[PDB]
C-alpha cells in the first residue's frame, strides 16, 4: 500500500487518500486485486536519490474500467531541490465511450494541479459527445472556481500533446506560493473540486445500465487505436525518458515494461 | 451601402490590419482563386430598422485547388443597451484534397471595455490519435510564440470562450485573447505593433506551408479524404448553428437572414 505518501504534506497526503479510498470503495464490485509484484509496487533508486510506490487495480470484464492506477514519485533534484508528484489515473476500456479521469498535483520547487475528465472521442466530429459529458455536468464551474483565487493562474503545458489530450473543462493550474494559505486552498477548494468531479466520474461515466449492442466493431476500434495512441505518447513522454534518469536502467525498463503492460502497450 | 473593404465603424488601426490581410491573401492566391459570385444582395446588406449592417465577401477555389474558399466579413450591430457590436473576420477553409490546417484571424469588440482576438490554424485531424499531425504543422513552425508573445504585454490576457465546442475547434497554439482597456491611444498600438505582425506571419505560415505549392500532389487516402468530409460537416455545421442560426434572425431580422445564412450554408456546403 503506498497510501503512506510519505513526503508529501498531511494536508495534500489527506486529499490523496480520501480520494483513492472512495475510488477502492465505490468501486470494490469492479476492481480487482492489485497484482503487481512488491518489486513494483514500491521501487528506489540504488544511491536512494528517489523513492517511489505504484498500485494499480484492473478491472474485472463486463466492467466499463480498463484498469485503475494510483502513485507518488519522490525524487531529489541535483540543485538540492526535491520533485514530488501523486496522481490517481482512471482508465476506461472500449466497452464504453465514456471520458478518463486524472487528478495530480506536481511540485517541484509553487504547485501545479491537474484535474480533468480527459475525452475519448474526437468533439468537433462528435459534437454531441460534449454535450452529454461536459456542457450538461458542471465541470467548468470547477475550474472557474479556482481561478478566482489570486494565488492561481492557468498553467498551460510545453507540451502541446498534453495541451491536446484534455478535455475543455479540465482544470491546468499553477497555485504560486508560503505553506500557511496553500493548505487552505488544497483543503478549502481544490479537495472539494477534485471530489466533486471524481464524483462525476463515477456517477455518469462507470456506472450505467445503457449501452446495448452499442459501440460497434467500427466505433469501438475507432476507441482502441486513439486510446493506444494516447497512452503510448503519455509513457514515452513521462517515463521513457525521465524514468532511467531518477531510478537508474536497472528499475525503470522493469517498472516502465509493467507500467506499459498494464496500459496494454 | 459600404463595400465590404471600407470597414466603416472600427478605428484606423484595425480597418488597416484587415485590409493588409485580405489583400494579402487575395494576391498570394490570385492563381487559385475564383471571382467572388455574391448577389448584392447578400455582398452588403441590413436590418431594414438600421440597427444591423454587414458585408460578405467569398470567393471559391478553383478546381484542383486545395482551397474550398476563403471568406471575409465585417458585422456591425448596435444593442438594445445603446452600445455597439463590431467584429471584422478573415478565414481559409481548405477541401479534402489536403490534410492540412485552416486559418482564421477575428477581432470581436461587444462592450467598450475589451477587444476579443482569435487568431489560429485550425487543426483538421484529431491531434491524440494523429500525433505526427500535432508535430508537422504546430511543433516545427513557430506558432505558439505568437500566442505566448502576445501574452507578455500587461494589457493583454487569456480570452476562454463560453463555448466548449469553440475551444475544442481551436489549434492548442491558438492565441485566444482580451486585450484590455478603451485606453485607444495603447489598444492602436498592440494592433499595430504587435498583433499586425502576429496575425501576418500566422497568415505566412499557412500560406507557404498548409497551402502552399510545391508538390501537392499527395494525395488524401480513401478513408482519410472521408474523414476530413465528416469532420469538415460537422465543424461547419456547429459554426454556423451557434453563430448565425441563433444570432442572425436577431440582428438583420428574418427576411435578411433567411437569404445570407442560405447563401453562407451554400459556400459552407451544409446540409
Ligand atoms: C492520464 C494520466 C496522466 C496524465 C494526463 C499525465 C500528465 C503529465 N504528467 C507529467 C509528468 C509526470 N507524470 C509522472 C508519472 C506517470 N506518468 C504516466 C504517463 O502515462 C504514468 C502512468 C505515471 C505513473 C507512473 C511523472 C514521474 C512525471 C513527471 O516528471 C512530469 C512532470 O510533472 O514534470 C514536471 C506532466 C508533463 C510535464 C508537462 O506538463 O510538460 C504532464 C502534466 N500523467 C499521467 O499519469
Ligand atoms: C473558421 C471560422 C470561424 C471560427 C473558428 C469562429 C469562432 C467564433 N466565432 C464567435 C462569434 C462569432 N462569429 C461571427 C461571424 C461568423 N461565424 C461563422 C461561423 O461559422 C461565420 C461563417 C461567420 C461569418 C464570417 C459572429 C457574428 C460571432 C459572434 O457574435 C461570436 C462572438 O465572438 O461573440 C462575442 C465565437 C463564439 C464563442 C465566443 O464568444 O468566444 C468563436 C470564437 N468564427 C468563425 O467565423
Ligand atoms: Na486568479
Ligand atoms: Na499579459
Amino acid at each position: 500500500k503506498f497510501m503512506e505518501f510519505p513526503y508529501v504534506s498531511p494536508t495534500r497526503k489527506q486529499l490523496m487518500v480520501d480520494l483513492m479510498s472512495t475510488v477502492e470503495n465505490r468501486l470494490q464490485s469492479q476492481l480487482l486485486p492489485c497484482n503487481l509484484p512488491p518489486d513494483v509496487r514500491n521501487f528506489n533508486n540504488p544511491n536512494g536519490s528517489a523513492e517511489a510506490s505504484l498500485h494499480i487495480r484492473s478491472g474485472d470484464k463486463s466492467s466499463p474500467i480498463d484498469f485503475v492506477i494510483g502513485s507518488w514519485i519522490h525524487c531529489k533534484i541535483p540543485t538540492g531541490v526535491s520533485l514530488n508528484i501523486t496522481s490517481i489515473s482512471g482508465f476506461l476500456n472500449s466497452s464504453t465511450k465514456a471520458p478518463n479521469f486524472v487528478v495530480e498535483l506536481i511540485q517541484s520547487s509553487s504547485l501545479v494541479l491537474i484535474l480533468d475528465l480527459p475525452h475519448r472521442k474526437d468533439l468537433v466530429l462528435n459534437p454531441d459527445y460534449l454535450k452529454e459529458y461536459y456542457q450538461d455536468t458542471a465541470l467548468d464551474s470547477h475550474r472557474q472556481s479556482l481561478l478566482k483565487l489570486p494565488e492561481v493562474n492557468p498553467y498551460v503545458s510545453p507540451s502541446l500533446f498534453v495541451r491536446s489530450a484534455f478535455s475543455p473543462t479540465a482544470s491546468m493550474l499553477k497555485i504560486d506560493a508560503e505553506e500557511d494559505k496553500l493548505e487552505e486552498i488544497l483543503r478549502d477548494h481544490v479537495s472539494p473540486a477534485a471530489k466533486e468531479v471524481l464524483e462525476v466520474w463515477l456517477e455518469r461515466c462507470v456506472k450505467e445500465e445503457e449501452e446495448k449492442i452499442v459501440v460497434g466493431e467500427e466505433e469501438r476500434m475507432e476507441l482502441e487505436r486513439r486510446d493506444k495512441s494516447f497512452r503510448r505518447k503519455s509513457i514515452e513522454d513521462d517515463l521513457d525518458l525521465q524514468f532511467p534518469r531518477m531510478f537508474g536502467e536497472e528499475v525503470s525498463s522493469r517498472v516502465v515494461h509493467a507500467i506499459k503492460e498494464a496500459f496494454g502497450v
